[PDB]
């Protein structure tokens, strides 16, 4: 077949809508998410115009291959979707209404900068090609766009699904290209960080600390040591769960942040050791006196500046 | 072809079953299952109505695309499930007899608040949407639902397979649909994590409390750091079989608990020779004495509180 | 087309066989191997037979569209198998040979009680179910069972591949289904266990026992932390490697049996370190020295009473 | 049906362009990316030139089965491309205008030396093989050659996407073979390595070197025995990150240089405790005052050494 | 259609050539690698044959389903090769030229008794089994077998690319089968594994050797515990990359050699602060100066007996 004719000279409307069944599979490292929803699709074409009192019916049905359909693609989508057709509708003054159920793998940037108390506005956006004979133009069918009450995206909070009602209309290869964004926008349910990295990572570092309350270099040696190394094993721990990106996380930086504490400690323990060796302990005493509150006091303060920076 | 006509008002009627063949791979972390199964389906087309007598035969075979047949879908599947028809059975009254094979990947949340001690009911939600033409609604025919007795889910034990037999009617996009619930109930084999988590994660902090028979702080620290290096190790083994959560399993507040009970042995560790230091090994001694008491009985009683709260 | 007809009341004998041409993937945890094989069908369809001096040839070839073929299904696999028609040959008396070359990954429970020193009986069930026209039955042709003589399995050794000729007849949703047994019995090859993982973790054990020829505490403490660190990454390293079993197994029952050893030896080293320091070394040195013979002797004891209830 | 035939002599050339809409999945270990592009391919083939006049409209639609088509095939694809055809256009004079959009696995070699400040060369072959009946030769048309300006490549900066215009024509198993060269230069971001592996590697090895500041042999040992082994979790890091390569890349070349900085502080540790219980620390004092400015600049010197031959 | 006739009771002989496009994922663990080639097939059928005066055409091509085509199969693949017929060109006399492009994914084992320093045989084999009409028998084309220079085996150095010219003629099922090898020669590029692998174990090993050089029983048991641990590590590291084989490996045999000298190492320190203690000084000074030279020498030669029992 081929595409309505204009009445003179208007664009072919095509009006859309996305009903989100299933998400699933957010994956942070490759910045992708799996969907599973319905496309609904409406245009006229007058040439299935019918009679309603004359044809003893309000509606017609017809397979795909019957009639012309657009040829609606997704941008930013690893494959292109994998379609089953659901329903074709026409009204006696030509509309067609046409649902599908589609499944796809999305690609769409994530802000790592805040994480893991980052919120995301993940797109999905919907794409149309202009044809020799006539061009073709998207709309938002509002009625249509939504989200099923139990779609659940394990580690994070659905917050809205809307579309940006207008299109952006523009030429590509000659042809004009009618493109729509939805937008879903979510935030990272933070909760799990706190008991199993956050908490560990502050309890291994204030028991680093307690070698301010030590003489024993040996002893001060394998506390600040071996909690480095606890420290080492949650920061690649931290780094498998991320992309790797060209800012710094708020994560990372405190991550990085507590290696320059962990080597000044290291500085301390050296020179405490080293003074008392050299029969100046009263010396030795002062510095690790003076430590005990510096650390805490340090960490506290630049934390506040940290966070500053970054919310 | 296109749905069979009412004879007056009566919505289609749609009888299904599922036999399930396989169960496999139950992923904890994805919040999926894979299943391998028998769907039936039954309805009453009068236009395929024939005569026992003239027509010699009690039965009439047909192929998919001579017959008008539902369109059924799976809600909660990650891609339209892998069918194969077996069997389409016509009897003289029109009533169809249709059996497929399927394979499908199913998402179905999973509540992780007693893991390794949990239950957990699987849905597969059957679906089918009406018509301009007719209301499509869906049953059970509890004759055709079952499992095979060899159906095994590794790490799992099967309880039942049963279908809400009610199907929940609702409107989505302007069109009727209807669906049924089928519950594949299960209970964990916790069996494993006895000899393989449990048990050597209290070895370990067990260990760490021998450092309250001994006045060497140098080995102390040995002790107690090397454990929680040990326990660290443990906590993220743990949460590689799990998704996040915005809540605390029971394993994983026992392993966070145990964070506090090896930093407070950190801090006696460190009074403990800070006294002896100071000229003070009585005082050291009777803190020392306590502890030895104090750790396992807070221990005991904090995870009576905890299996309390959990249990 | 549709089922040949019975000259009485028998029902129709299919006869099978399967040509393993290459086995790979076993898969521990999963509990899957793939596979790729001749499937050769035979039966008896009357309606094909003709006259061989008539026609001047022995043989006819079809393809599977213009004859019957019956639905013949794995019942243990994923997936359904990705087959390709081979040949399909008819002689005068109307005996169809059909032959499809297929690949299928299988889903076959295992036994790790013996682990690594296990033995397994996988199997490959096929299947036929019975039409409203005809009763369809399976039987194995043993001149058309068997594998190729380079069909390796890495890992394992391939002893045998036979059927159960007798197959299990039984009703499933008001049909006979007709089901065969086809078992590939084989053996692990534990050789690269000894030196890669047994040996290595009996060598930390016995350095651990150096302890006792040892009165320095600290010495003790890292020699009997350290290695029990150790034994903890092997146990770590073998579990990875094994699914999550109700049952305990050899090598389980080991390396947790190796927890107990490393246990008492901390209690032995605690013990031995207060005595001395309480001024009891005689009384220490007891204990230290019957430890160097209990030790190893209940180590031996304890391994040959496992050996035996799992052997 | 078959190629267009010549007017006289002369090769079939066949324009071809790709549009890029997304490029993903930069893979270091497997050399690969995955892209998702338009191409554009035009051709003349008089036989299909037409009267707009006669045949009511100005240019003419057809499917790819209806017509004659360039098998045009990639050279470093893993599998044929997953392909949809979006247009295909005949102007009266029988030039064809073909869209399609794909998706493609490329095989691309990537060179490690300066790895992570490395710049890579992209390639994408498109190829046509020639027929008995005509020579076919590849075009760029420079018009339908680019890149949308949102294409990211996670971990990369995209610099360009051009063509080498000139095809290479070449006979392959006596027949001609024109291929078109593609190139997408790309440049890693390389600032995460910084926070994330080369400070802390420079931490750990500073902090190993306080150890020329300390006489007690026991605390010597712990610090660059402990600070050796978090090094070698590092270089493990780093090595799953990246192939195998024939030569040293400069991560991995600085990664090894500071093993032999290890190496021989273990050695001055150890002459240093020789001589003291030897009662030579006069001398030891001499070994360690000089390794505290030794250590630090023949380390500078060889990064500068090495930074001038990689760069 | 079905096969050419025998002129007088010869086989049908199909020619054969492979052209490789692409080598990738030689994957060591499933002993398999991925292929993309050219394959060339040749034989007579005198039922096409043509006269080119009177056609007015020197050669006539076809579609595969318009004649008779030979079912050529690959042997050991894990599926059916993914293939596009690119062309079939049929001469005067009835000779066919038949050229697809293909990929798979071939299964071939290994011997890692040499590795990482191995040499590898990678085979194809090629197969086509005779119909009831006639025995088809195969053959090489050796001026159709080859590689494009570009072919690169990341990990791998490609040697030579040939054809056993002689088929292996065979029976199966009552049906002959001709079976030929095409041979892929490779050998491993063992360069990284020296600065990665080797020499960080060797460089922790003579770390250990330190301890021969020293009096304190506590550095001692550090320095030989933590380099153990270390060369666990890099045991664990090494198996990861290789499949479980039933006999050692090159490499294998140095690491587990070593865990030798660790456990000897642990003896000797324990004897020498044993001495120590019971007042034997000067005793332990002559086992700890024979050590000093026995641990390299035996080092030495023992790795001068491996190096020939492998090479
Ligand atoms: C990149 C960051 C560099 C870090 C430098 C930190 C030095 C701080 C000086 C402390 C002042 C003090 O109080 O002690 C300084 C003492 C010297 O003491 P003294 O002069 O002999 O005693 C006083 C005698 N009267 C009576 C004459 C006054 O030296 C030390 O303790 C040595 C420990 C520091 C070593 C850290 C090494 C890190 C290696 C990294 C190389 C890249
Ligand atoms: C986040 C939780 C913080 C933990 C604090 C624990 C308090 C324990 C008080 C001990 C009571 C006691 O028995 O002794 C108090 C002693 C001081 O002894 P004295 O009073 O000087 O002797 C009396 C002399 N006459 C009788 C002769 C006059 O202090 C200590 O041993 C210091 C060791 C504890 C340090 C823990 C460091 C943790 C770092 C983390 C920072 C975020
Ligand atoms: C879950 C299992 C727990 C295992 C307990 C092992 C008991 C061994 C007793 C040895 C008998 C002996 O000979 O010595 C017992 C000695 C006391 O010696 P004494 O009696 O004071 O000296 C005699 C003086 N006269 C003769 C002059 C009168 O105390 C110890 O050495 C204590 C060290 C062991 C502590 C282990 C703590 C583990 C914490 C884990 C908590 C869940
Ligand atoms: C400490 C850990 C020690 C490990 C002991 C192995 C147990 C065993 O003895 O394993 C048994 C296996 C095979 O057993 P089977 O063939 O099933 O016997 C069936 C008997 N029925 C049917 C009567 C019940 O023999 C082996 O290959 C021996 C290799 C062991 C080498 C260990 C080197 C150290
Ligand atoms: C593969 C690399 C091997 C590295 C060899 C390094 C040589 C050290 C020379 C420093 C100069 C010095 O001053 O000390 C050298 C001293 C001997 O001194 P002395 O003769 O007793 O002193 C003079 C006394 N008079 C004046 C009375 C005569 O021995 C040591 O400290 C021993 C420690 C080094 C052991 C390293 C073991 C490495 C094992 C690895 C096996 C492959
Ligand atoms: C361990 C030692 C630390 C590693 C030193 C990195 C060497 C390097 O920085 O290399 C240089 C590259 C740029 O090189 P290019 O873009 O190829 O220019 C080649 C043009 N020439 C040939 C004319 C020079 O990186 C950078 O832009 C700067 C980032 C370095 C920060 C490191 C912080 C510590
Ligand atoms: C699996 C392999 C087992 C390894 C055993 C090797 C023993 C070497 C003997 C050295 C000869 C020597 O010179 O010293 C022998 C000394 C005893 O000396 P003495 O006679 O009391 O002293 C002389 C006194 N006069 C002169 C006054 C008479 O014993 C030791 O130091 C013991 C330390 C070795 C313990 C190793 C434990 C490993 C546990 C594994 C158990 C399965
Ligand atoms: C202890 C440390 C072990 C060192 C490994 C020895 C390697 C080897 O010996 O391997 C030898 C292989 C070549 O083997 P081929 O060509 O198959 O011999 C077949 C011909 N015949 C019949 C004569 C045997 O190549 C190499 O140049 C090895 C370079 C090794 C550098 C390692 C530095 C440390
Ligand atoms: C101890 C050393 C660690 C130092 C690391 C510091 C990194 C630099 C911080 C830049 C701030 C990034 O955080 C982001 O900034 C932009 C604009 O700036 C804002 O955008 C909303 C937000 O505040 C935040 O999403
Ligand atoms: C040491 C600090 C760690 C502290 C963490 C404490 C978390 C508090 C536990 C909340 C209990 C969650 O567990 C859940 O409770 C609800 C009712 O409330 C019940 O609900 C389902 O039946 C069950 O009992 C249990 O599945
Ligand atoms: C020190 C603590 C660890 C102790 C754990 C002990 C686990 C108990 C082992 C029971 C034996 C199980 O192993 C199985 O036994 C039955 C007979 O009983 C046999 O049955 C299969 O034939 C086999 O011999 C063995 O596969
Ligand atoms: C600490 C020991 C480590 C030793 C390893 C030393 C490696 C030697 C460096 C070889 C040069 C590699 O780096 C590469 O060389 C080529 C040509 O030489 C140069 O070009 O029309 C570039 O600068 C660089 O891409
Ligand atoms: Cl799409
Ligand atoms: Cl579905
Ligand atoms: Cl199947
Ligand atoms: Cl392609
Ligand atoms: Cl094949
Ligand atoms: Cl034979
Ligand atoms: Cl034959
Ligand atoms: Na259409
Ligand atoms: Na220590
Ligand atoms: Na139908
Ligand atoms: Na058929
Ligand atoms: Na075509
Ligand atoms: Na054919």
């Amino acid at each position: 077949v081929s595409p309505p004719p204009p009445i003179a000279d208007e664009p072919l409307t095509v009006n859309t809508g996305i009903y989100l069944i299933e998400c699933y599979s957010l994956d942070d490292k490759a910045e992708t998410f799996k969907v599973n929803a319905f496309l609904s699709l409406s245009w006229k074409d007058r040439r299935l115009a019918f009679d309603p009192v004359r044809s003893g019916v309000r509606v017609k049905t017809y397979e795909p291959e019957a009639i012309w359909i657009p040829e609606i693609r997704f941008v930013n989508v690893e494959n292109a979707r994998d379609a089953d057709v659901v329903d074709i509708s026409v009204s006696p003054d030509g509309t067609v209404q046409y649902l599908e159920r589609f499944s796809a793998r999305v690609l769409s940037p994530l802000d790592f900068r805040r994480y893991p108390f980052d919120s995301q506005t993940l797109h999905i956006y919907l794409i149309v090609r202009s044809v020799d004979t006539r061009n073709i133009v998207l709309a938002v069918d509002l009625e249509k766009v939504g989200k099923n009450d139990d779609v659940f995206l394990t580690g994070w909070d659905i917050e809205s699904f809307t579309a940006v009602v207008k299109p952006a209309n523009f030429a590509l290869e000659d042809r004009l290209e009618s493109k729509l964004d939805y937008q879903l926008r979510i935030s990272r349910q933070y909760f799990s960080y706190i008991p199993n990295i956050i908490l560990p990572m502050l309890f291994i570092l204030f028991i680093s600390w307690t070698a301010f309350w030590s003489t024993s270099y040996e002893a001060n040696v394998t506390l600040v040591v071996s909690t480095l190394i606890a420290h080492i094993a949650f920061n690649i721990l931290v780094e498998t769960n991320l992309p790797k990106t060209p800012y710094m996380t708020y994560t990372g930086a405190i991550i990085f942040m507590i290696y320059l504490f962990y080597f000044v400690a290291v500085i301390e323990v050296t020179v405490q050791h080293y003074l008392k060796v050299e029969s100046q302990p009263a010396r030795a005493a002062s510095i690790t006196r003076a430590s005990r509150i510096a650390f805490p006091v340090v960490f506290l303060l630049a934390n506040i500046i940290l966070a500053f920076l970054f919310f």
